[PDB]
């Protein structure tokens, strides 16, 4: 039974990057294995990946994530 | 048994960024495997992969994400 | 039983980027896999993949997810 | 038992990208396997791939996503 | 039994981008691979792949997708 | 100034390859370049390029390669 | 001022390669540059390549290769 | 002056290789540059390359190689 | 003044090698460079490179190799 | 004043190599530079670059190297 919910009702800076590089290996998420069941991933945020990577302001609102497994019974 | 919502109602800066590379190598989510049952995603948020990956503003409401298995019985 | 739901009802920024670069290799989501029942995606947010991988206001409301398996009995 | 569903009713920035590149390799999403049951895409958000991949005001609304596997019995 | 809805009823910025390149190589969406029972796609958003890619106001609404499988009894 | 010469007068094994591949991408000699004078190549041996490349008893006399540039005065 | 020469006169094994592959990438010789004078290359003796290379008794006499540049005065 | 030279006159074993691969990526000889005078190569002997690489008996007389530059003055 | 010179006149084992692998990267020779004046190779043995690079008997005789530079005055 | 020779005239084991591996990175001779002038290489013996990489009876004669450089006055 997974239920997962999320409303964002309404009634009513500065940022300079500068990356001056030279080579880059940038890995965001991995998940890497061997010989597995379940490799599940859910982004109910934000996964951002650069060399240069922002994320500005990057939830506002309202995330829900459930997961679950099991119940071998 | 799997439900997942989200209502949005209404009712009612600045960025700079500046690469200057030579030779990136980015990876985003990677799930890598060898000999699985499943390998799921969900992305209910975002997944921004860049080499200059600007990711404003980016969930501004609402996400709603379930993710389940099991129930072997 | 699968449901997933998402109602938006309305009744009513600067961004700079420059990437100068030579020789990106960028993945965005991969899975990879060997010998496997599933491999989902569902992508209820976005996946966006670039070199210069610019992501503004990118989920404005009410994504949805559900994702299941299982029930083997 | 698959439902999914979504209303968007109504009752009522800048960016500058500049990518001066050589030689890149993007991937979006990819799923690579060997000897699988299925494999599912559902987009329901976007998939933006590009060299120069801007993702602006991307979902505004009502996203709806369910996927299932199962029930084998 | 696969049900998917959406109803939109209606009552009532500036980009530029810029990418001066040489050899892009970009992919999509792929899915790859060998022996499988099913490669399913639904796009119930968009899927937008270029070198330069820009996917503006992309979902304004009322995306449903479900997707299933299974049941083997 | 340039000479080269050969003189072959005369007064007078097994092998088993197998190879059972699948996709074989082979390249030989290259020379790549951008913005040259010269690119020269003389093959006075062999040049032999294949997925299964054999070059048996290849060269049995007398190569004479002269190769020169300059003399700027 | 460039001689070269090479007589031969004359006055009078097993080998079992089995390669069971699969997914090979191979590169002879690559001279590979940017912005260059000359690029000479003089096979005096062989090049092989390949998946399965195989080069018996492969020069069996007589190589001569001069290679010159200079003189600029 | 550049001279190079080589006579040969007359007057007058076993090899199992097995290689059960998968996936290889194979350079042989590579010079890589940027921005450069000269890239010279000879080969008075021989450049092999190979998944599986069998040189053998390979160079049995008389390479020669010269090679020069220089004599700016 | 390049002079280089190999006579060879005349007036008269077991290898089992098995290689099962998986996944092999192999480069030979590789010079690489950024902004030279030269890169100059010369092989008057052999370069042998395989992912199993059996180089038996392999110069048998009569090398020469001459290099030179310089002489700036 | 370069000047190298060989002469070899005539007048007149077991091995078993097993590698079961999974996953090699080799590398054979490299130069990796950055601003140079020269880059040399001359081989007068053998390189020999595999996973499995067997060089029997490698240099049986008569290998002559001359290299220099220099004389700026």
């Amino acid at each position: 039974g997974v239920v997962a919910a999320a409303e964002k009702t309404k009634q009513g800076g500065v940022l300079y990057v500068g990356s001056k590089t030279k080579e880059g290996v940038v890995h965001g998420v991995a998940t890497v294995a061997e010989k597995t069941k379940e490799q599940v991933t859910n982004v109910g945020g934000a996964v951002v990946t650069g060399v240069t990577a922002v994320a500005q302001k990057t939830v506002e609102g309202a995330g829900s994530i459930a997961a679950a497994t099991g119940f071998v019974k």
